[PDB]
């Protein structure tokens, strides 16, 4: 079992992230669905627990087979590859639980985020035991950072680095725009600290999978957030009430395109 704590500091307030997070997964889902392949929201109802946490649960299943790469495609038979994601979204608080129906207790991808409204320098956020948080690395995505992407990755039009908000002013980040957040009453911010656990528990793979899943999925988060930012002003007008109305549409959308469309998105890599 690896884990690991992504944060991600981001020149937009709390609140405005509840809505560019849903806007940009949104577009992230349809940008990756065709050819049998992407998302399918199965599930996106509001609960309540017993403590009273409220909040949005959906249920949605990532069909995984070609967009994935060989090693891992010739493991299992086709459609044991897709895994299942479960969240509990109580924003500012988020867990996010990921399985495999395969090999159902070896795998499980769990992803638990705090959104808060400073500049990322809470230390156990999550509030861990001492210990266990001494063994998970902590890795800051600095959405600015050319280096941090991968070259096959790059689009300048997602490149924050050269994407000025024209409803809002923000952007481009300079190499120092963290350091500068300090200096500006314009411009707010926030820290996403996702912390990841993953485990796959498979006889001499183990290592180089779970090692290999959370770089992905730090590939996932960086492009993700460089996307939102450069979204900005196609998302920061929008309310809490037009994205419901929007995620019902997408997921009609996420089905047609599934079946339709040819596959994709990233290709395997
Ligand atoms: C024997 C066989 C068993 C093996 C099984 C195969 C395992 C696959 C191996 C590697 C894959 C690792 C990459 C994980 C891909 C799934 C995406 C993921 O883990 O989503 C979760 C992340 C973090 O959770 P969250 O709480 O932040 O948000 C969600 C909660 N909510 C909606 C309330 C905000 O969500 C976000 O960052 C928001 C972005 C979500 C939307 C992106 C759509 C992705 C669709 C396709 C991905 C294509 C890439 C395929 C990778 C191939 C490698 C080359």
């Amino acid at each position: 079992v690896l884990l690991k704590e992504y944060r991600v500091i981001l020149p937009v307030s709390v609140d405005e992230y509840q809505v560019g997070q849903l806007y940009s997964v949104a577009e992230a889902s349809k940008n990756e669905t065709g050819g049998g392949e992407g998302v399918e929201v199965l599930v996106n109802e509001p609960y309540e627990k017993d403590d009273g946490e409220k909040g949005q649960y959906t249920h949605k299943i990532y069909h995984l087979q070609s967009k994935v790469p060989t090693f891992v495609r010739m493991l299992a038979p086709e459609g044991a590859l897709n895994i299942h994601e479960k969240a509990w979204n109580a924003y500012p608080y988020c867990r996010t639980v990921i399985t495999n129906e395969y090999m159902k207790e070896d795998f499980l991808i769990k992803i638990e985020t705090w959104h808060k409204p400073d500049l990322g320098t809470q230390e156990n956020v999550h509030k861990l035991e001492p210990e266990a948080w001494k063994h998970v690395e902590a890795i800051y995505i600095d959405i600015a950072d050319r280096s941090q992407v991968l070259s096959k990755d790059y689009k300048a039009e997602e490149d924050p680095a050269k994407f000025k908000s024209i409803k809002t002013g923000r952007g481009p980040l300079g190499p120092n725009w963290k350091q500068e957040l300090v200096n500006q009453k314009d411009c707010p911010y926030m820290c996403a600290y996702k912390l990841v656990t993953v485990k796959f528990k498979w006889w001499g793979l183990q290592n180089k999978v779970e090692n290999f899943i959370h770089k992905q999925e730090k590939r996932l988060f960086t492009n993700f957030h460089r996307q939102l930012f450069c979204w900005l002003d196609k998302w920061v007008d929008l309310t809490m009430d037009d994205i419901r109305r929007m995620e019902e549409e997408t997921k009609r959308q996420l089905d047609e395109m599934r079946q339709k469309d040819p596959v994709k998105g990233m290709t395997a890599d």
